[PDB]
């Protein structure tokens, strides 16, 4: 987890919406079991691998309850890709590294 911005509702406008470039935000909570657990190792790899192309960040919805409403998240994990203030694309549930790389490659072009 060294490269992964830990977000709060207070920091989201600054860290995400005012940032240059792309950032992938993982919405999660401790009560999400296996599907959240399954993507957390892969995100450390992606954050490493897309260094300078993309920032990965996590927001725990329990501890931070006002963000997922403004973007309509129904379930966790949900991954939202932001490019310069805007939602470019959404991926819901657990997925493999290979299909997470397909989602980021198609959208960082
Ligand atoms: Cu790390």
């Amino acid at each position: 987890s060294d490269k992964i911005i830990h977000l709060t509702d207070d920091s989201f406008d600054t860290d995400v919406l005012k940032a240059d470039g792309a950032i992938l935000v993982d919405f999660w909570a401790e009560w999400c079991g296996r599907p959240c657990k399954m993507i957390a190792p892969i995100l450390d790899e992606i954050a490493d691998e897309y260094q300078g192309k993309l920032t990965v960040a996590k927001l725990n919805i329990d501890q931070n309850p006002g963000t997922a409403p403004k973007y309509g998240i129904r379930g966790i994990p949900t991954l939202l890709l932001f490019k310069n203030g805007e939602v470019a694309a959404t991926k819901v549930g657990a997925l493999s590294k290979g299909q997470l790389k397909e989602f980021l490659d198609a959208n960082l072009a």
